[PDB]
């Protein structure tokens, strides 16, 4: 990914976008009962915590575009993956505006909380209006489409969330590139069934984990994997993607019945952005808040791992490559061991920064004991080993519980954390419940006891 030009949104007829200069995160009722070292991310250039230029920092994610063309390896990777997806017998038809808007089996309805994007964001109108759950009114969107059309600029916000002190001092705040409701609806219409198919099929055939339910899914993973596991995480995956990776993505879509509308992928690739008062153009880079980002990122990652394997191990059998990705995150396996460090090297040649899975110092052998996927570990239940526990470290939960945006969501926020936490064991869960209940706020919450959770889990399979 690389920014081509950036300039004043007025110099080209665009309204200045407003971004709340103050975080919505404040210490929670449990801020002192639990340990944590993360704070809200820098939202403005002035933030006192800054030890470098904010503007330069937030855009440095665009490290450039390393590759230029789609080579032989990529082309083969494309073929092989497109081959697997072919076996899913995906419905290539377009999705009727209604479904694209209010959902249908395999695709949830549009999220009402997130931005409506340009022009609506500097024009006032929200999603609350245009949509209507029980009505299912295509008419308003329908009207708004013909009026403003598609392929509309992306409104870029700074994401309000917790970040390490380092990433606070270096302005490493993550950005949210929001797509207009129009684009989002169009793409959902174009790719609606693709999304459905993926959501309904997490695993090694889609090589996607998007839509998955960790509580159930973690038990199916080990079975799907090969003997030898390998994994690594990327640094700035989204922003590092070069145009060629999008082209390869279109080749896959094309090969499975969507050559029809691969044009959309073009706007994800070469895109128009609005940040504050400035406007810019980016060549490459996957926009973080578009409809499909998550999934297309996983598809591309399926192309990347294959490519690096064909390039590094001529003669490798992709048919025995068993991997599952969730965006930049990935868990993979092969009948034979492979050199992650070496694959990481080929990665640089393709514009990808790959590093030892989970900030490890160096690349170590990946095992079922140390492997993580979505920050979660894999732990077979003591009483029924054939059931695997997705295990989120407590540190993560602790960090999350020490803050809050809306006091009205404290019940749901803690409840949610409880559903992640209990997998760390009964003893751990109770210590956790104990502290939550060591202050008025906690004592008033409706939290589930271990036994209730563990039994419910057991019956869910
Ligand atoms: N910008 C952005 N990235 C997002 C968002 N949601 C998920 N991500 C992902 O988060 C990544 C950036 O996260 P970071 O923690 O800044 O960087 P990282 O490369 O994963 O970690 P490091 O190796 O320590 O630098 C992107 O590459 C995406 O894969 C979002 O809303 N905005
Ligand atoms: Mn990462
Ligand atoms: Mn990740
Ligand atoms: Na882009
Ligand atoms: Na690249």
């Amino acid at each position: 990914g690389e920014i081509q030009w950036m300039r004043p949104s007025k110099e080209v007829g665009y309204p200045i976008i407003n971004a709340p200069s103050k975080t919505k995160l404040e210490p929670s009722a449990f801020h002192y009962v639990f340990e944590g070292v993360k704070e809200p991310a820098v939202l403005t250039k002035n933030d006192p915590r800054l030890k470098t230029d904010f503007e330069e920092a937030i855009f440095s994610k665009y490290v450039g575009n390393k590759i230029t063309e789609v080579d032989e390896y990529m082309k083969e990777a494309v073929d092989h993956y497109a081959g697997q997806l072919m076996s899913l017998d995906i419905n290539t038809e377009q999705m009727c505006l209604e479904d694209a808007m209010y959902g249908t089996d395999g695709l949830e309805a549009l999220d009402l909380s997130t931005s409506a994007g340009y022009p609506y964001v500097a024009m006032g109108k929200k999603k609350r209006d245009i949509l209507n759950k029980q009505t299912r009114d295509t008419k308003e969107m329908q009207k708004l489409l013909d009026t403003y059309g598609i392929n509309l600029p992306l409104v870029t916000y700074v994401k309000d969330e917790l970040r390490s002190k380092t990433k606070v001092e270096q302005g490493k705040s993550r950005l949210i590139e929001a797509s207009s409701l129009n684009d989002s609806v169009a793409m959902r219409m174009a790719f609606g069934n693709l999304y459905a198919a993926f959501h309904k099929n997490p695993g090694v055939i889609t090589g996607s984990a998007v839509g998955c339910d960790p509580d159930l899914f973690w038990s199916k993973i080990p079975v799907l994997m090969e003997e030898k596991l390998f994994a690594f995480d990327y640094t700035g995956y989204d922003a590092s993607l070069s145009p060629a990776w999008f082209e390869a993505l279109k080749m896959v879509l094309e090969k499975i019945g969507f050559g029809d509308r691969v044009d959309y992928i073009d706007y994800l690739n070469h895109s128009h952005h609005l940040y504050k008062n400035k406007t810019y153009c980016v060549k490459g880079g996957m926009p973080s808040g578009c409809s499909g980002t998550s999934i297309f990122n996983s598809m591309i990652n399926n192309l990347i791992i294959r490519t690096l394997l064909l390039k590094t191990y001529k003669g490798i059998d992709l048919d025995h490559l068993k991997m599952i990705a969730y965006g930049d995150d990935v868990i993979a396996s092969y009948p034979h061991e492979v050199d992650a460090s070496l694959l990481a090297q080929s990665g640089k040649d393709y514009g990808l920064t790959m590093t030892p899975a989970d900030k490890s110092a160096t690349f170590e052998t990946v095992t079922w004991e140390n492997v993580t996927f979505l920050k979660r570990f894999f732990r077979a239940d003591e009483k029924y080993p054939f059931l695997i526990h997705p295990v989120m470290p407590m540190k993560e939960i602790h960090e999350s519980i020490r803050w809050t945006k809306d006091p009205r969501n404290t019940q749901d926020h803690v409840r949610s954390l409880c559903l992640l936490a209990w997998h760390n064991g009964e003893e751990e869960y109770n210590k956790f419940l104990a502290k939550i209940r060591s202050v008025p706020i906690g004592r008033a919450l409706d939290l589930p006891e271990y036994s209730t959770l563990y039994d419910r889990w057991l019956d869910s399979f």
